[PDB]
């Protein structure tokens, strides 16, 4: 049975609402990004209309296998009529595709579902600038000041800069990096680019990546291995033996790796700077890892918030513990009453 935080009230609508059958009620399925906990129950086999961006639409149709009569792709920044309910997508600044969506209820409310996201200033500058929110259905990931990490900006520069430093050290190098859903490709697309390599990954992942409209990404991705010395790999194999293993297999063209996995938030970010970080190294293994998040800050998070200034606030994460709830619901009333809304 879907939760009431998936619900949209007032519509016929539900939100990443997939894994629970048929939902009493619901004329349309909205999905906001392709990752797996989010389209987790959608298959060949789905029958209802699914509302989504484009590159959502691509990856559904040629990854899923949903059949094209059931997709319905809609431009971002635009006005769109559904079921005679005005919605907008706007960008999300989470992984490819990703959307937030604005529903103008037939009764006068305006509600923001947030999908996943990153908040970013720029955000106060799209359509949401031009009328009030009444309900936000909110990415509370890191809904807490313990945690901090840097600006994607600030990461890439330490990833690009460790790679090219130790690429010209030693020619003889392979670079890897982790990957195990969309998201985060500027890590291997950045490193690439400085070492003058296309990027060599497996079919299944080249598939995925020909999904997203990347820009000129024939020129920057491959299915030869041989031919590239930036290589990924999936995320479980990153570590000392899933690492000597693929070192093996590339036939004596290299003798050391520098790999990266990029995560989320780890506790190492209550203490080091990025400026800061070192690996873990074994013989002529070393492996980083680089807080690089496709989600709010808690700062940047409140900042977005104060902003907005909503009258109610639903979270969609954190919300299985009592503990977790009310930390959550203390921070949101500190923000109210820092703001004065
Ligand atoms: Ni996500």
């Amino acid at each position: 049975t879907c939760p009431f935080y998936k619900k949209i009230p007032g519509t016929g609508f539900t939100v990443d609402a997939f894994q629970y059958g048929v939902v009493e009620g619901c004329t349309a399925y909205f999905l906001t990004h392709f990752h797996s906990d989010h389209y987790a129950g959608l298959s060949k086999h789905f029958t209802f209309p699914v509302y989504c961006s484009e590159i959502t639409g691509n990856l559904l149709k040629n990854k899923l296998h949903v059949q094209e009569q059931y997709i319905h792709p809609l431009p971002l920044d635009t006005e769109c009529i559904v079921n005679g309910v005005k919605v907008v997508l706007l960008d999300a600044n989470h992984c490819p595709g990703a959307v937030m969506i604005l529903f103008y209820l037939p009764n006068g409310t305006v509600i923001l579902h947030t999908g996943d996201f990153r908040a970013d200033p720029s955000m106060e500058r799209s359509l949401l600038a031009d009328q009030k929110v009444h309900m936000l259905y909110l990415d509370t990931t890191y809904c807490s000041p313990e945690y901090t990490f840097p600006s994607q900006q600030e990461v890439i520069r330490f990833a690009i800069n460790t790679a090219f430093e130790a690429v010209t050290l030693n020619p003889h190098a392979l670079v890897v990096c982790g990957t195990y859903s969309i998201g985060k490709e500027k890590v291997f697309l950045a490193i690439a680019d400085v070492l003058g390599s296309k990027v060599g990954m497996s079919q299944e992942k080249y598939k995925t990546l020909q999904c997203l409209n990347i820009p000129e990404i024939n020129s920057l991705i491959t299915t030869d291995m041989c031919s590239s010395l930036v290589h990924l790999l999936p995320m479980m194999q990153i570590n000392f033996k899933g690492l000597q293993s693929h070192l093996k297999k590339c036939g004596g063209k290299y003798n050391q790796i520098l790999a990266f996995r990029p995560t989320g938030w780890t506790h190492s970010n209550k203490f080091t700077r990025i400026a800061d970080v070192i690996p873990q190294t074994k013989g002529n293994i070393s492996i980083y890892g680089i807080p690089y998040s496709e989600h709010s800050s808690y700062l940047e998070m409140k900042r977005f918030v104060q902003w907005l200034k909503p009258q109610k606030i639903i979270p969609t994460v954190n919300v299985g513990t009592w503990k977790s709830r009310s930390t959550m619901e203390k921070y949101f009333r500190e923000w109210k009453l820092e703001a004065g809304y």
